[PDB]
Order: structure tokens, then C-alpha cells, then sequence
């Protein structure tokens, strides 16, 4: 299926940091790294591992832009 | 000053779309196509215009990760 | 590719109002009425039309509770 | 008081998971399972349990469209 | 009903301008300027005028801090 | 560097509490209290500690309206 959110960044995992509810994805995407906050419950149902190749995601509307 | 938001992508304004309210900032991020939704106000207080050095900031919150 | 956003909604789109930047896509949801607001991009990348099945997406962190 | 956001869904909650600063609310919603991710704040606040009835809300520029 | 979302910014109306999907509403809290971005569906439901008391309302997990 | 989110707000840091991923940041803004839920690697890098002036962020975008 296609996906509206407009901003898709192939990126590779680094680091997984699992909390009670949250998780924090470290990502590396063409050198810059990225930093996400998912669910525990969507680090498990993706099987997420460090190395493993990943999409970034984020709709149009939740990027700002800084000048 | 220093900005929570984590995800900082460095890239360049490629095309501006000014609706009545928002506004389309179509940014190139070493080569992959970045697209943000934001006020006309920004547009006119940051004077974005085509080929500007900008930074796209993203929320880590706001970030989704799929696989 | 699975998607962390956990909230997945299966509806019916309605009706389209295209802005200059933003789309209004109207959905029905089980007899509830659904709004999302998307970049027009989005709307011709996606070919969406009224009648058509689609998956409305929330990021579980984007989802407050009333009470 | 009336809500911007567009998407009211009615919905009753079936558990609650707490950490040290968010909380994972599942709820059933017309059958199907949602996911939310609130502050623990929220949860005492609102006096939040299993069997509630309540409303998720989701602004409309926050919901994504897949086809 | 009590809301999950943690902040609540008691304001006034100071301006409305409509596009074809969203509308700019301008607003002062105790003389900061604020301005979201909502559909103009919500301006006629919640039948929004200059001079109107409203509550600003922003999700916890959406607001960034600056240093 | 200027930034497109519209909504600044000029606040003090009253409490901090950190958790494994998230951290909850409460603010005082003219007499309200604020919350914002950020990630902990943003408390370490902007060395976030009570009694800090900051400067509360949000997007337009993010920003409902109540009435």
C-alpha cells in the first residue's frame, strides 16, 4: 500500500532502548543520525534488532523547517 | 539555543506552494525528496525561498519507523 | 513493510476537498465519520477517490483520551 | 466545550500499562483494538481504568491515509 | 469531559483567515501571540469569532523544548 | 536560526522526572503550568535542570482549538 506521509528515510538501526511503554530507535540515515519514540508493543510486532534496514516516517505536516 | 527536537536533516529548498494558510517546502536531503506543511506565516518571517540552506526538524514523538 | 503507527482504521473514503496545499479526505469508519487532513501530493500519488477502501493511520503518541 | 480535532472515537478501554513518564491505553473501538500513549499524569487525572468509557481524539492533521 | 492532553492555554481570538481546507486562527495569551492551524470545518462547528474566549490545547508528546 | 513552529513560549523549568526513554518537563508559563513529554537524550544535551528559563515549542500544526 502507498502512504501518505510524504518523508520516507531509508535508514539502518544503531540502537534500541526499551522503557515500559516507549522505545527509542537510533538510526543512521546517510551519515545523520535519527533519533525515533515508538511503542515497546511496535518494537516487537516489527522485530526490531540493531543492523536491520528500516523506513522513517513522518507526515508532512509534523516537519518544521529552521533558517 | 539547543532544540529538543532530535531529528535535524540538513537540506535545500527546491520548490515553495503557497496555499491561503499553509504552505508545501519541497527539500532536497542528499538526493531524496523532503516535504514539510507549514504556515505561509514561516514562509514569509524565515523569507523562504528556492535554494535556501535550511534544516528540517522533526519531533522524535513524531517519528514512525516501519519494516 | 509493518508499520509502528498502531492505530489502523479500515474505512471508505466519501468525499475529497483539494486546497491549494491540504486535502480534506472525509472517510466513513463503521458509521463514524473521519477526517484527515493530507497534502495534495498525497491525494494524486495515492489516485485517491470517493468509494475507495483505504486505512486511516494514528501514531499511538498523537492519540489523547477524553474522559 | 466543542474540539477542533476531527476524529472523536468512541471507545472503552481494556487495560492500562504505566511507566515512569507515559502510560500504553488499550481500547476496543467498534471492534477494533486502538493505542494511545499518554502522560501517567493524564491517567491519574482522568482516574483512567479497564471498562471506562471514553473518547480518543485525533486531530485531523494527524491521521494518515494508506492505499 | 477531563482531557488527556496536558496543556490547556485560556486565550482570546484575534483573527481567523479561512482557506479552501485549513484555517490560520491567531490568538493572545496573556499578550503572547499563538496561531494554529485547524480545519475550517472546526471554525464553523465550534463557530469561532475575533474577540471569542477559547482554549488553546496542545498534547504533552507535541510540545518541544528550547534552551 | 529562525524557526517555523509558530507558537513560542517563554517559560520556566519548575520539575524534571526521567524515565527510560521519556521525561516528563514541567514548566511554568505566566502562572500555567506546562508539560512536555521529550526524550531523555534531549534533557542530557540541552542539560535541562528546575529553574531554567526555556522556551516551550510547538508547531501550528499540533495546536487545537476549544471552545
Amino acid at each position: 500500500m502507498k502512504i501518505s506521509g510524504r518523508n520516507k528515510l531509508e535508514a539502518t538501526v544503531k540502537e534500541i532502548v526499551k522503557g515500559t511503554v516507549m522505545a527509542k530507535i537510533v538510526m543512521d540515515y546517510k551519515g545523520t543520525e535519527l533519533v525515533a519514540a515508538i511503542t515497546i508493543d511496535s518494537v516487537a510486532d516489527l522485530d526490531l534488532v540493531p543492523g536491520d534496514k528500516v523506513t522513517a516516517l513522518v507526515k508532512a505536516t509534523e516537519m518544521e523547517v529552521l533558517k
